């Protein structure tokens, strides 16, 4: 409660003195507290705090919230990990020109699912416990914090915004399963191979849905090649030690997963050209060190 107090009380600096709007941002050199001020911006300069009435203090301490049940122990997947997944959206929603495609709703829904997504977890190898099962896990904390007394940031909306707020929410954290994102994109890029992508169609507005969130999910590829290498560490820090190979399998992945989806990312807006450029660069020197 110490510091829900120094966090209501701050000044939240603009998006242009905080960078959340460079898709090359970092967290490296911020604590705590900077990242929720961070994340308080996200939600203001989004309109979410106008469109929805969000009171300070409820805000706040659903960000603190957040933040408490992502784990420390825990390299990669923890709340910087889902910091930086939501700053990504909110660059892809501003400097990428997304926003303009969306409804509020669907904003409200991406940015709340991006910092959510992750929530609990436990390092990929500690699958312990008892078709997306940690996904469902995740929404499960999620739901459960956006219902905790005096965490309620959603109650300006009425019930059927609330109904359709928290079904692309689960569909947002869902699609962060890698399976589900192998399963769809197939369709996603064989609409926008041949020119009728759509998002006025339902299906397809929730499948773009589905690949935006992979797209920040996956992000840190896309980085600039130091900032991109310390989490690279993170993430085998995580894969390997539960708390030569690597450049080639860090090719396979980008290989495999990334490229198309930010390939077919920049042909919906090329300003989100960024991340692929930041993923192609970032390829060319894994392959060097590939190379040996
Ligand atoms: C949400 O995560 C759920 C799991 C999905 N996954 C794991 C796969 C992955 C690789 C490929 C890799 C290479 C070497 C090792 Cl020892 C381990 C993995 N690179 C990563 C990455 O790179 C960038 F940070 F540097 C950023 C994110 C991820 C990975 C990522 O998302
Ligand atoms: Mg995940
Ligand atoms: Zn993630």
């Amino acid at each position: 409660t110490r510091e829900l107090q120094s966090l209501a009380a701050a000044v939240v600096p603009s998006a242009q003195t905080l960078k959340i709007t460079d898709f090359s941002f970092s967290d490296f050199e911020l604590s705590d507290l900077e990242t929720a001020l961070c994340t308080i911006r996200m939600f203001t300069d989004l309109n979410l705090v106008q469109n929805f009435q969000m009171k300070h203090e409820v805000l706040c301490r659903w960000i603190l919230s957040v933040k408490k049940n992502y784990r420390k122990n825990v390299a990669y997947h923890n709340w910087r990990h889902a910091f930086n997944t939501a700053q990504c959206m909110f660059a892809a929603l501003k400097a990428g020109k997304i926003q303009n495609k969306l409804t509020d709703l669907e904003i409200l829904a991406l940015l709340i699912a991006a910092l959510s997504h992750d929530l609990d977890h436990r390092g990929v190898n500690n699958s312990y416990i008892q078709h997306s099962i940690m996904e469902h896990h995740h929404f499960d904390q999620c739901l459960m914090i956006l219902n905790s007394p005096g965490n309620q940031i959603l109650s300006g909306l009425s019930i059927e915004e609330y109904k359709t707020t928290l079904k692309i929410i689960k569909q947002a954290i869902l699609a962060t399963d890698l399976a589900l994102y192998i399963k769809r994109r197939g369709e996603f890029f064989e609409l926008i191979r041949k020119n009728q992508f759509n998002l006025e169609d339902p299906h397809q507005k929730e499948l773009f849905l589905a690949m935006l969130m992979t797209a920040c999910d996956l992000s840190a590829i896309t980085k600039p090649w130091p900032i991109q290498q310390r989490i690279a560490e993170l993430v085998a820090t995580e894969f390997f030690d539960q708390g030569n190979k690597i450049p080639s399998m860090q090719v396979g992945f980008i290989d495999a997963i990334c490229l198309q989806l930010y390939e077919a990312l920049t042909h919906v807006s090329e300003d989100c050209f960024p991340l692929l450029d930041g993923c192609r660069k970032n390829r060319q020197k894994w392959q060097a060190l590939a190379e040996q």
